[PDB]
This record gives C-alpha cells, sequence and structure tokens, in this order.
C-alpha cells in the first residue's frame, strides 16, 4: 500500500524562478489578467506572490536541484507515479537544463515523466510532430521517460484550437504526417471540454487515443462536471478511447484573475478533493490525472502550503489540515483507485 501508481498523472509546472538562480522570482511575480468582459502586476516579493496560497518551500526555483529532490519525495508520499510536465516550447537553454534536471531527479525515486503540450505560439500539427520527434529523440531513452504499454503519452492542452482535419493528418494511421506505426508513435490525449454533441465527433475525427478534462473546478466545463464521468467513460469504452478524468482539491485564481471569482471552489478541509476523486474512481476509469501538483496561480495545488500573513496579503492555507495533508490524502485515493483496477 505504498508503491507508486503509474496510471496516476500529476500536472507539474516548472516555470517558477528565483532571483538567485533565474535572475527574477519568475511566476511568483506575475501580471494580473485584464477582465475579458491597467490591472497591474503582482511583484513576487516575499510578502506578495501570485497565489492565494503560500508554498511551504517558499519562492522556489524549478531549476533548483534541491527543490526537485523535495518534490520527488512529495510525489512518493502521494503515490503519484507520473509527473505530467508543462511544456511551452521555449527553445532556450534554461528549459533544456530544467527538463534534464527533472528527469534525473524523478528517476532517483522511480517516478516517470510525460509531457503536457501547451498552446505555444503558432502550434500546429507539423511543428507538434517535429516537437514530439525532438522530445522522444532527446528524452525517450532516459530511464524516467514514461511509456504505457510501449508508447509515450502526451496530454494536449486546449486541443480544440486545432481542427480535427489537421489532427487527422498527424493521428490517423493514414494521415499525411502520421506518427502511427513510426518510431514516434504515442498515446495522444486531447482535452474534452463541452457537450458530447461537439466532443464525440471532435475526438473521433481527430483520432486522439483518449481524452482528459484538466479543470479542477467542478462544473467549469461539461467535461469537468463529475456527474458526466460515468457516461463519458461508457462512450470511451465503446469507442476504444482512454478517458483520464482530472481531479483536484479546489480552485481559486483571484490574485491573478480578480474578476474570476465565480470559478472558486472551496477546499472544505479536503471534502471537495474527496468528492471529486471518488467520482473518478466510481466512473471505472483506467487512469486518473491530478490538477495539480503546483499550479499555485490557480490554487489547485496539492503541494504543501503553510499559513502566512504578510503586510501585503493574508494567504489561504490548509486550515484544519496539516501542510502535507493533500499529499497523504492523494496516497489514500491512489490506494482506492488501485483497489478498483
Ligand atoms: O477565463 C478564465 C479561464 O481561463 C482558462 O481557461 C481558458 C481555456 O484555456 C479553456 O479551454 C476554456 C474552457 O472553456 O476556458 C478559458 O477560455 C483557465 O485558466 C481557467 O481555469 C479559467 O477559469
Ligand atoms: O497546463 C494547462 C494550463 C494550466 C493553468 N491554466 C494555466 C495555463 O497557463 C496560462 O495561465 C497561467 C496562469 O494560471 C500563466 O502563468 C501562463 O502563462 C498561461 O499560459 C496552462 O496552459
Amino acid at each position: 500500500g505504498t508503491e507508486l501508481d503509474y496510471d496516476t498523472f500529476c500536472f507539474y509546472y516548472d516555470w517558477y524562478g528565483s532571483e538567485a538562480i533565474d535572475g527574477q522570482y519568475r511566476h511568483w511575480a506575475h501580471a494580473i489578467a485584464p477582465d475579458p468582459n491597467n490591472p497591474g502586476t503582482i511583484p513576487g516579493t516575499q510578502e506578495s506572490i501570485a497565489s492565494n496560497f503560500y508554498p511551504q518551500l517558499g519562492r522556489y526555483s524549478s531549476s533548483d536541484p534541491n527543490i526537485l529532490t523535495k518534490h520527488m519525495d512529495m510525489f512518493v508520499m502521494a503515490r503519484t507515479g507520473v509527473l505530467a510536465l508543462t511544456w511551452w516550447n521555449e527553445q532556450d537553454e534554461t528549459e533544456a537544463k530544467r527538463i534534464g534536471l527533472i528527469l534525473d531527479a524523478a528517476d532517483k525515486k522511480k517516478i516517470k515523466v510525460c509531457f503536457h503540450l501547451e498552446p505555444y505560439p503558432s502550434r500546429n500539427v507539423q511543428n507538434l510532430r517535429e516537437n514530439i520527434v525532438k522530445l522522444i529523440t532527446r528524452y525517450g531513452n532516459h530511464p524516467a521517460f514514461y511509456r504505457k504499454d510501449g508508447k509515450p503519452l502526451f496530454f494536449i492542452y486546449d486541443s480544440y484550437l486545432i481542427e480535427p482535419s489537421e489532427w487527422e493528418k498527424l493521428l490517423s494511421p493514414g494521415g499525411s504526417i502520421t506518427i502511427r506505426n513510426t518510431a514516434y508513435d504515442a498515446l495522444m490525449i486531447g482535452l474534452w471540454t463541452s457537450s458530447p454533441t461537439v466532443q464525440r465527433p471532435f475526438i473521433l475525427n481527430a483520432h486522439f487515443d483518449g481524452f482528459y478534462t484538466y479543470f479542477a473546478a467542478t462544473g467549469f466545463t461539461y467535461g469537468s462536471t463529475p456527474t458526466n464521468w460515468v457516461s463519458m467513460q461508457k462512450w470511451a469504452k465503446e469507442n476504444g478511447k482512454i478517458f483520464i478524468p482530472s481531479v483536484g482539491p479546489g480552485y481559486i485564481d483571484t490574485r491573478i484573475r480578480p474578476w474570476n471569482g465565480s470559478v472558486i471552489r472551496t477546499r472544505t478541509d479536503g471534502q471537495y478533493y474527496d468528492a471529486m476523486y471518488r467520482k473518478a474512481i466510481e466512473a471505472g476509469v483506467s487512469a486518473i490525472s491530478i490538477t495539480s501538483f503546483n499550479e499555485w496561480h490557480e490554487g489547485s495545488q496539492i503541494e504543501p502550503a503553510v499559513p502566512y500573513t504578510s503586510s501585503e496579503f493574508t494567504y489561504l492555507d490548509y486550515e484544519n489540515r496539516e501542510p502535507d495533508y493533500y499529499l497523504t490524502r492523494t496516497a489514500y485515493w491512489v490506494g482506492k483507485f488501485r483497489e478498483s483496477k
């Protein structure tokens, strides 16, 4: 009852910086988003960071090998065997260095790493293919690189921004630039957002291998409404698709999106997380994703947080629970998920 689960994916963000390592407390400092219907910036000082919560590890660097060790030990505590790494195609030496550091640290703990392909500028199926080839070439032989039944796995965020007719070229076995039957074949997991009438043909026509839902906030989309998960799984099974619902402990992003309060989901001392995780397991899925390890801007993190009140902000915290509660509660749910597999 302590081993890692390799069908449990935890979304991980490597974009945090410190002045010492990165030259700026990157992401702890963050622009405040204008209201879609100034706004200024959060300066990323000790007192004022771009989160409604406050990390136990402080304003850390994602490139600090000592932080990475600590994070891998947290994954072990949570029993989450796969780190699903945000990937922004920065094409810079700092990105390349950090990915290697994360793979190296993960391997010491038998954690695996897969990539979460983000909506980088001009993303399209051709440069996606080239980037999948690059990632598999660079990292595919690393011992921590994830495979499921012989295949890499990628999550594709906001996949609906690319038309199914383009996806088909990459993901159908007959597609013009197919990855199927090549050295670069992979399980491609697209984002299910809206109603079945839209999403079912999208997924089929795009030739995705499966789908995930991402959002930690229940009801934000059809896909992130857990009462839909039984029927989504039924459809997945009938159509040979892998459904990987995303569960999270809460949501709050109002430091960076002050206009977005309607998306707040309160943690209620863990009861929100328990409810969402239970629904995923009851749906009878093969794999679960966790939003998130450390999306601190969106308040979905399971990473330890501490009480903190500064002269600039009174942070939220884990209340009646201890800082590592969400790690240990994840481990509880991983056990229940395994019991179901
Ligand atoms: O606008 C706030 C909203 O922004 C982000 O989500 C956007 C997009 O990535 C999603 O696919 C669609 C889903 O309908 O919504 C937005 O356009 C997220 O940061 C989200 O959590 C946030 O509420
Ligand atoms: O990993 C998928 C998304 C997770 C999270 N909603 C953000 C998206 O990133 C945008 O918003 C971040 C702040 O929450 C911002 O730092 C980043 O630059 C944005 O691209 C992720 O795409």
